[PDB]
């Protein structure tokens, strides 16, 4: 057989350079060609586009900031960023996730190696900026993240959220089941804590954003799918919820003993059995603490970052994945953007395998999104 | 007599909220409206604006980014990055100066409590990204230098430069000399290093801007004036540039020994003495070391953030500018920003003594600058 | 003359040691003899008090941890943490705040060489822990802060706030006048930040306390002293209610300029003319922003350590002073606990200005503090 | 059999003491015998050698620093620095690499347990210090960097480069190739990303030293051995290159799929196939991001430790190696030298493997060392 | 009159550049001639020398490593390492401090600007390493540092301690005055702390160091002074000692109230009332915290850096200065080495002043050095 590496250098050579030259362009004109010293004539005067990578403002991969969000249906892929982290029980700072994220992102080009794609040549990718958080009042914050992720889920474009906390894991989840209709998505939730109790320090916190997502009818607790579960953290408030509502959980000895390849079989059959698309749910403390320092409930002995990664590859080729959230990226806690670049794969891969399985760019919208919102639904 | 304080409440009713309305407006058309539960409906959904501060995409004071900078002249102030560390001869990092600076300048809003100037309401201000720079070629990064800094000179905008090493003082001055005619430029330099020798590691790095620069018949070096100058980083080679060339230096001994007003006076009567405008360039290490860590050449004893501010406000109300860069913030060596911070806030006091002193808006081009490019001033 | 190292000698002299022995006489029963080898047998084989610094259970300055705060009327002076963060407009991280100061105030000791103060001889000082804060609802926290500082406040202990941001000023002022009748307070405010807005993000955030405070009438805004008011930070919004509601506003250059024994005068006598009291509200960002880059909201220009310090000696000496709060130190963008000593060094201080001018300890409760709370203060 | 523990044990009463009593001997008496109050007679009043650890000026592994570089041939081993980050295409810092390598390398001894080799008794190591790069001049420092490599290398001295950017790729090699006649090298390059575009930002960078190294006759990209490629930072220009060019590649899954006894196969079976010795080319970003925090490009899912440490116990034992580069060390990034730490380990266990294998010391100087300079090599 | 300025530039005419030359010459033999792409044939292609600052050996300002101890006479300056931190009461990490004083120093030229010194044309200085000191045993590492010291002192070099923590007060001047015969030496004390106590954790610790040096006959307590003693970490026990034995004491306020000049003119007074030299011992926490947070005990409202930096100017150049340390630096609690810049500024200051005022180059050993050592000092 051939290697990945084979496969990969024949995969190159099938993508186009047309999304390219068109970035060169457009950066020719509007940065004005170089001075006459350069000898590259594809340089502009001021950087206009990728190049360079540590230059210029850090939209996340440097995609076009879409200010007018009324367009966004426009985008096979919209980026959105919620600085919340008033859901946090212990260490904040992930109200600054996002901007972590998109700083570090400027490192990444739009190709990945192994996959053959690029997403500049075969994607739409837009950044609508940041959701308008409240930071003194979780719930209103949580109002804010429906109307703008129903906004984005509605319009056709693939929502990808920057979090914050995994409190915001309810208003995202409550957005799209606005305009679920009456069709079901299963969660899979990645991360070593369950987050299904129903309140925390009075509020509805980082832990318990699947009590209440899983209240409303769209939202199955059979079909929530938890991979990682373990550690000292788990609040047995959520245990009990977990138990009482039948959801699906590996720990890492499971997800390690079984094979990676049973645990994403576990994952596929459970969160798609009786449902239509599926939300992906990744809270980067899942991957073991030495890995991801900036974050508020680092926790050793989690997924390694091959693993975490493998187990996407198989979960995104093969669900119907109708959007996605990577959360609980701290940057005040974290060296050098780790935590971030860690995030910024997730969201990169999750993009690739969109491609490679068909998903993106989609030719219709998908059966399962409603035009009218159901405000009713939670 | 009235306090600062009291006039500054008189003052603050002197400003208009229009620009606020404006992009109250704005930000609710593109942003949409917020979700019901808010109450202050000028806040919409997605961050679009100044707000919230920790929220969205980072150009400079969130200025809006001008993509196409062939329409540049459109604009007052021009901030333009230059992220160029090839003149380092210690620390590099100063590639990202600009990015720093961009980041902690969203703490800030557009209202400087103490002078009643509101740039949102007085100046229409954008932000061009960066130069394409070229660290592997210190000479071609120069050329790109002075292609973009003549290209903003001569439409008319004031401009600011985010550094970047010092050794940019020469392409940036060369770049407003190419429209200078036969008209001649002061230098008030900000320093604890002259900044004059020839070459060093075989090349025109930042111990080096000035002599190049006044090679320039538009540059005299008898109008440069350096301010701060001192301490065990000084170079020989460099003083004795300064001495056959005849500049005008104070230490900071000097300074605060004869007064800050007196020598204001001196830099003043110095560098308007045969010429027709000024350069402001400000390296950040002519700050006492302590409240500078992220840059290159830290040195104690300097300046004390309040006598560099006063010096400024003397400078700039009482010399016709003709732009400014700000040089040497180094953020890998910075401690929670503190150092693009003092940057920011040297910048932004900058632009209100330009509006305090009237030279901001201007009502017409300055009689100093030619249209057509002097391609031989170097 | 002598000097003020002599006067230092001879205060020392006056100093008692019996708190000293008591602690070394616990010590030693609580904590065994030494080993055989320790020749100096005060120490004991546990550490049990002050000794070593870098060793034991981190109360602020060692102090008991009271943990029946109904006793709290048995002390001196009560340190109560406020971790409350949710009204922060950028940086979180200061609910982390009351973690940092108590951490490192583990170096000092209770004695004050110029002052001649121990507080281990002069006063009894616990640590009551922290409020119960709510981070995902700032109107909840409030109401915490509110109930548990009424009941320091109206036990007779003199009440030390560790916060947490600014925000705070409203429920630890409030919890104040439920006890006050119709007594009246002063508020001398240390900030760059004038902090009278109503609302920021739809919420009462740390630019807001003043607002809210100042419509109780025990607090008239007429005797809110604000002190180092300026930079780019000062929201309008907030200006416009000082100008309107004629608070007494001093910028960092007018208090250089005047001199700052003229600063203090103007606090005094507008601070306490028609009150019966003085509520000191200190914002760790007062300080120049080099020596407190662990807060959320740092700006160049501010007042110098000595300078501040200053203005506290003349302030709290003269005033009949009620309680205090620190805010705002956030040590997550902290470097080796600078911010926090720094408060630590405000709070002791403070605390050694009281006892010099002789309001600690009390011989009785002061007039001003009523036993039944007024809940309709607000 | 016996455990990997127990052949270690008995490895090490093999190992003489000569070395070991040398340095006792020569710090006696350059730094005094110790005060009289030292029990052990071995200790010197000045530290000379390498006790204690925390002590001392750092060279590599406090190795001679050998001034007169003309000597270098005396030595079996010769470490020299590559300051150079003029070829970095994000972050710069990797200037210091060398620095930081030199300081965390003070923590080990000159043993290895599992090999059982003792580098102060098997081998003579000098430190030569560092080239003189030219830091805005990336072709200057390139022509540095060949003609100090050149030199050490035509010694018969064993050449370690501490990068330095992996720029340094090409004036390293070409420096070896002035002097293998017609001899062929075949390069294993531990990396994430292939490195072998033409120009980067108008010039040679990091991204492109291979394409220059293999456009020279002695270095055969057929023989160019790539191990661990992927991620989303290989750029499409360097895949072009090296499917054309016909270069080996495994990617990080196909090394774990295939076994990295399978995998060192392929890497010595293609580098040594038509040549005469091989250069190995360690990029420290080759293992993952959590490891090596210090560097430019970083990138998650690399090799871990164990892996890359086993892969170079395979392959350097079983090549006939010339030299070695460790490059990207970027210590303004990294924590507490983790990066550095993980650069040192792999020259020392590289060390040990040509010890063990019979390489070093040298008996004679290598066939395909020729002495004359060919200075058209490219 | 002429400005500091013009008087520089004079100055600066003054000096040789004998010394420059001869390290160039060296650095082309021992490095070897440059590339031929260089145009400065003074660079080598092995750094050797100053330059470049970011590369090379990290010895203090790059001088000669002085291997063999015993020849120190040769040179007028020795420094040496005393990497100490078993005296640390809070912090460790001062074992350090020469580690991160050597690194930073690597920025300096030898040449100040104000003073018109040229260190490498008018003195010969080494750096003769570390002392072996002992982390275990604080007494038999104090016998360690006072031979050592007493070594360096009686060989006619003048010798710069970098510390190392405060207790090695103790042991070097124990080594100096065992060759002082009968003659007296007066300490010279800058710190926020008196270090005069008997005992500390049941050594003789850094708060102990000038009890046991004045128990000397050769260290009058009586000329031993003390500037900027004062805040919350002045030990009562070391109080009552300095009273007893009749220190000389300013506080910080003492001194800026007195003016520098005053405070410098007792202190000099003081210390050489009935002495023969001064030992100048230099705590880096003398000055205020926010300027040195690389430190065990810092302290706010210490001496600004221009403030101490000018009563080293009067002391140094006034009196018969014997020897220098500056302790307390500890580089795991800096940031980008703020802390060690600011004693290597007044380790190097120190040294210009004494050239300034002659007192080195020596002509002969001074009256007060003894070639036999009176092991019985102490
Ligand atoms: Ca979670
Ligand atoms: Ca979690
Ligand atoms: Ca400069
Ligand atoms: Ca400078
Ligand atoms: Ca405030
Ligand atoms: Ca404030
Ligand atoms: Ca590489
Ligand atoms: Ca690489
Ligand atoms: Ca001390
Ligand atoms: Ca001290």
């Amino acid at each position: 057989p051939p290697s990945e590496a084979e496969e990969a250098l024949i995969k190159e050579t099938r993508l186009p350079l047309t999304g390219w030259q068109q970035e060169v362009d457009q950066g020719l004109t509007y940065g004005l060609e170089a001075a006459a010293s350069i000898k590259d004539r594809s340089i502009p005067t001021f950087s206009r586009g990728e190049l360079p990578h540590y230059a210029g403002i850090n939209t996340f991969m440097k995609a076009p900031y879409l200010e007018d969000v009324r367009e966004v249906g426009k985008y096979d892929v919209a980026i959105v960023g919620v600085p919340h982290d008033s859901g946090t029980t212990y260490r904040p700072g992930t109200r600054f996730g996002p901007q972590g994220i998109r700083r570090i992102s400027a490192l990444y080009t739009p190709y990945n190696f192994e996959m053959g794609v690029d997403l500049r040549e075969q994607i739409s990718l837009c950044d609508v900026g940041d959701i308008f958080t409240i930071p003194a009042n979780n719930e209103k914050s949580f109002d804010q993240i429906s109307k703008g992720i129903a906004h984005i889920f509605s319009s056709g474009a693939f929502p990808i959220i920057l979090g914050g906390d995994h409190s915001i894991g309810f208003p995202t989840v409550r957005g799209i089941c606005r305009h679920l209709g009456d069709k079901k998505v299963g969660i899979i939730h990645f991360d070593r804590h369950v987050d299904t109790q129903e309140t925390d320090l009075d509020e509805r916190m980082h832990t318990c954003p699947w009590f209440h997502a899983t209240n409303m009818a769209n939202a199955p607790a059979k079909n929530l799918v938890q991979l990682g579960i373990g550690g000292w953290q788990v609040p047995r408030q959520g245990v009990k919820v977990c138990r009482e509502r039948a959801t699906n959980i590996l720990t890492v000895t499971d997800i390690t003993e079984m094979s990676l390849d049973a645990a994403a079989d576990f994952a596929i059959a459970r969160a798609t059995d009786g449902t239509d698309c599926v939300w992906i749910s990744f809270d980067i403390d899942c991957i073991d603490a030495g890995f991801v320092p900036g974050t508020g409930w680092p926790e050793p002995g989690g997924l390694l970052p091959r693993e975490a990664l493998y187990l996407l590859k198989r979960i995104i080729r093969e669900t119907n994945v109708c959007g996605m959230e990577v959360v609980e990226v701290s940057p005040p806690y974290d060296i050098s953007d780790m935590t971030s670049l860690m995030a910024t794969r997730v969201i990169c891969d999750t993009m690739a395998h969109l491609v490679v399985s068909g998903q993106l760019p989609r030719t219709e919208k998908p059966a399962y999104i409603h035009a009218e919102a159901n405000m009713a639904v939670d």
